[PDB]
């Protein structure tokens, strides 16, 4: 089906040794990363905080991330919720109308205190989430009826409840209310073949804001964005060379369907790579979601030995090594070697030292020979540290200087550095094989170009093409040279140096084994340039800057993971090739996962950015705050799958204040429906008055009124009531301004009570500003208890400044038996506290204006329509009919 | 934490005045509280690593020993590990020993 796996000669056919896949290798890498630090901390004495290093189930986390995409942020209801109610007095033509939104809003979060900033942040987040959840809804299949040839909405869909006020009315007011009810006709309702119903109802302003924004977003995002997303998926599949079926997607849209779309494919990769200390997590995710499934193939057994007669056979130089089998640890080290090879700069190999083994000394020398032509230490990226390179150079020197045949002449140089000599009759110089990271003189990438740029990529962050030892992937299909002509510079120099050293049989063996080596790196290049291209790959800037930081020893934010291997593992990995067989199971699903992850991260970031200014806005309320407090507050109300992805390497125990403060400032966002709704709700929540907590609290000595009851029915009709609600605050003059510090200092000196009493006797006003307080609302028909009649804004426990305050509405009731002087007392009663709110909550309104809140325009889809979520169809394998630009 | 900046708790300071607070009057208690709130810790950089620095109380010989130990640690962190590892590498090259 694909021409690069067609084998025409038995040279490339060998027995299967083992197999590996992405889900196994990711868990293996994480386990070997964590076990190393566990062993190091166990062996030596360490002084650090107690943290447990465990390994999670990556497959379950990926499944949870995928399942997160099926959730919906909106609701479909027949009627809107009630937003207005009424309270009926003894009056016959006046009622008290109350807006229910503020009353439900006042009881959402915990009471604000002066010593728990985390609870304050949690309360703010919960209030914003409640506003967003209530705001977003879509109307569908509203009930209507017929009246005089017009379509009239039922009273049920209207957001006003007025059933309890009907009996107390009179004939004229009932007729007026009935006429007002009958007048709310459905606009353009007399025509057929419609799609929406337009009418007039009542709703609160903050909910109306999110409703309008949601309707606008539903109208805006349409087939064009879906076409763009499918086109981007088509380009990505074209790069990945995924096969396509003969089924295509058209742009036909049924007359009874309305699409929604909450995600987009062109994900800004920066949002992924701005997360602090996320290199390990991104690498693990990339291995988990992109690595294919393949098996290891050994070379053909006939390359080493051939038979001329039954008792005459050619013998190879490494017959002892090739007649050996690995153990489990050596197999693990071979897997580590291949894992380091398939990721250039993010994984770096080292050496493992332990005295628990007895190995033949020739194994180390052969490994030192193999490592020079197996690994890369060039001038653009490296696969190993400097120490391993030095050890390999020393091993190569030991192999060269040890002779089991007749000795050849050698001339030593002035310095005592390894490989500093000339060997052989023709005086071949061995100084070029010593490691030099500036040019990569002794390893692969000696005189070859291994990183190039060909075409713009679907992912803008990664544009590089890797070519190990100069092999292009097209050489397996359309070669440009014969079998003899396949070579490159470093390997040829290795062969010539081996010949000059008097070792001819080893040179012949390597010359025979070269094409298998070349084909193996061709397959590795194809794998790294075809399937591993994803968001979680390293950007070009960090990839370029990795090597100079390692050379200079400077601090870097993308420190590679370093693993160790054994000597025989180099030979074992040299005698294998990785040949993929199946593609990854989740290859065509990953971009949706990345989009969901980016959208959740963007929502979290905007929440942090909006909460970061609270200390600057209100200094006295958040004295003991840190960024970590609202960090925990934001993390406590997020999906757990995103947190699991973000904390693969147990990073959250190590971020300090500066790192998270840096991350919040970074301007990168991924737009989505959830982000738009959250931003709109946050914009509606900038005014703290809508959140029902304020600092306009006053104290002024006032008298509970004693009206003259000279005409009982007149007093009943006028609708007398009392409240501590201030319709307008007093002037800036004749008021005094108190502060938390001033009040605390005066209270600690035993002077607060006297000062307040002296102010009160002067008939002035005092403001306890600077501190937000939770406000509640209560209604009373009799005299309220002294807990609220003579309450105070502060409590004695030193004083507590942030104490909740209750606005109370007292309703007067009189009988015919009351004398005109039946409410007067010799000693007056006093009430202290008052609260001013610029909004309008409870109003005394005449019965003729009950239905005067009908000033909102509502559009509702009909009963024949359907609303579907199409975000699950955004898969890589889908191909559209008419291509886009 | 106070007013957006970090302070040191009374325990980490090298004084003991827990048993004198009960008998203090209001002005003296307020003054002591303000003075305690006035102990701001700063951040510093030694051996390309960040540390906290603050003000405390100690006796002269103990402070001298502690200062010498701190200076020795600071000098070690930027020269001695590198010098020792280089010497290990040279000795292992000479005597044919591999050091981990």
């Amino acid at each position: 089906q694909r021409p690069e796996r067609i084998k025409t000669t038995p040279y490339l056919e060998g027995d299967v040794l083992s197999s590996d896949s992405g889900p196994l290798l990711s868990v293996f890498a994480l386990q070997e990363i964590m076990q190393k630090v566990r062993q190091v901390q166990a062996d030596y004495m360490t002084a650090t905080r107690e943290v447990d290093f465990t390994v999670p189930d990556v497959q379950k986390i990926l499944d949870d991330i995928k399942a997160l995409a099926a959730e919906q942020v909106y609701k479909i209801v027949k009627v809107p919720s009630i937003s207005f109610r009424h309270i009926v007095m003894q009056s016959r033509d006046r009622v008290l109308r109350v807006d229910t939104y503020y009353e439900e809003m006042s009881q959402v979060g915990d009471v604000i205190t002066e010593d728990e900033p985390e609870k304050f942040y949690s309360t703010i987040i919960k209030k914003v989430r409640f506003i967003r959840g209530k705001g977003s809804f879509i109307l569908h299949d509203i009930p209507t009826r017929d009246h005089r040839g017009m379509e009239v909405a039922e009273p049920e869909v209207l957001g006003v409840e007025f059933k309890n006020v009907l009996p107390v009315l009179t004939a004229e007011h009932r007729a007026m209310i009935q006429n007002a009810l009958d007048g709310s006709i459905i606009e353009n309702g007399n025509v057929a073949t419609r799609d929406v119903d337009v009418f007039i109802g009542a709703c609160s302003e903050p909910v109306y804001r999110i409703y309008n924004r949601l309707q606008g977003y539903i109208e805006a995002v349409q087939l064009q964005e879906l076409r763009n997303s499918i086109g981007w998926l088509e380009r990505l599949g074209h790069r990945k060379r995924i096969t396509y079926s003969q089924e295509v997607l058209t742009d036909f849209r049924r007359q009874d369907t309305i699409w929604v779309l909450a995600l987009q494919l062109p994900v800004n990769p920066q949002v992924v790579w701005d997360v602090p200390r996320s290199s390990i997590a991104n690498l693990i995710m990339n291995i988990a979601t992109c690595l294919p499934t393949g098996e290891y193939i050994a070379p053909n057994p006939r390359i080493s030995s051939i038979t001329l007669t039954q008792r005459i056979t050619t013998t190879g130089p490494f017959a002892i090594l090739t007649g050996s089998t690995p153990t489990a640890q050596q197999l693990n080290d071979v897997r580590k070697i291949y894992l380091a090879l398939m990721f250039p700069g993010q994984i770096i190999l080292d050496l493992k030292i332990d005295p628990g083994e007895r190995m033949d000394p020739a194994v180390r020398m052969v490994a030192g020979v193999v490592g020079h032509l197996l690994f890369t230490a060039g001038g653009r990226f490296t696969n190993l540290t400097q120490n391993m390179a030095r050890q390999l150079d020393i091993a190569l020197n030991d192999y060269l200087l040890y002779m089991y045949n007749t000795r050849v002449q050698v001339n030593y140089g002035p310095t005592g550095e390894p490989l500093d000599f000339q060997i052989g009759r023709n005086q071949y110089d061995c100084n070029v094989f010593r490691a030099d990271f500036a040019t990569g003189t002794g390893y692969n990438g000696w005189a070859t170009i291994d990183v190039e740029y060909r075409e713009p990529a679907p992912y803008v962050h990664a544009q590089r093409y890797i070519r190990y030892c100069g092999i292009d992937s097209r050489e397996l299909i359309n070669p440009t040279t014969y079998g003899i002509g396949m070579t490159y510079h470093c390997y040829n120099e290795m062969l010539r140096m081996l010949v000059a050293a008097g070792k001819d049989s080893e040179a012949a063996y390597f010359r025979s084994m070269l094409p298998f080596h070349m084909v193996r790196f061709a397959r590795i290049n194809q794998i790294i340039n075809e399937d591993l291209h994803s968001v979680f790959s390293l950007p070009d800037d960090m990839f370029n800057a990795l090597l100079p930081d390692l050379i200079a020893g400077a601090h870097q934010n993308a420190d590679p993971v370093v693993l160790d291997v054994s000597w025989i593992s180099l030979w074992f990995a040299f005698n294998r090739s990785f040949e993929p067989t199946h593609r990854n199971e989740m290859l065509e699903v990953a971009p949706l996962i990345e989009s969901v992850y980016a959208s959740e991260l963007s929502v979290m970031k905007v929440d942090m950015r909006h909460l970061s200014l609270m200390q600057r806005r209100f200094p006295d309320v958040l004295i003991q705050a840190r960024p970590s407090h609202f960090w925990k507050a934001v993390l406590n109300d997020s999906p757990e799958a995103v947190k699991a992805v973000m904390n693969l390497s147990h990073s959250h125990n190590f971020i300090n204040i500066r790192d998270m403060m840096r991350w919040v400032m970074l301007p990168s966002l991924q737009p989505s429906l959830k982000l738009a709704l959250e931003e709109e709700a946050w914009a509606a929540a900038n005014d703290f008055e809508d959140l029902m907590l304020t600092d306009q609290v006053y104290m002024h000595r006032d008298m509970l009124p004693e009206p003259r009851l000279d005409d009982i029915e007149r007093f009943r009709q006028e609708g007398f009531y009392y409240t501590n609600m201030l319709e307008a605050p007093p002037e800036i003059d004749r008021v005094v301004q108190y502060t938390y510090e001033i009040a605390r200092l005066q209270a600690n000196m035993g002077q607060f009570r006297a000062a307040l009493r002296r102010i009160m006797d002067d008939d002035d006003w005092v403001r306890f500003g600077g501190v937000l307080r939770t406000v509640r609302v209560k209604f009373y028909d009799a005299r309220p208890p002294d807990d609220v009649l003579q309450g105070l804004p502060f409590s004695y426990d030193t004083i507590k400044y942030a104490t909740e305050t209750t606005i109370f509405y007292l309703i007067y009731n009189v009988e015919f038996s009351n004398t005109p002087d039946s409410l007067v007392l010799i000693n007056p009663t006093y009430t202290m506290t008052k609260v001013f709110i610029n909004k309008r909550i409870v109003e005394r309104v005449r019965v003729g204006q009950i239905l005067a809140v009908l000033n909102r325009r509502f559009v509702a889809y009909k009963g024949k329509m359907r609303i579907m979520d199409i975000t699950q169809s955004l898969k890589m394998g889908t191909k559209l009919a008419a291509p886009t630009v």
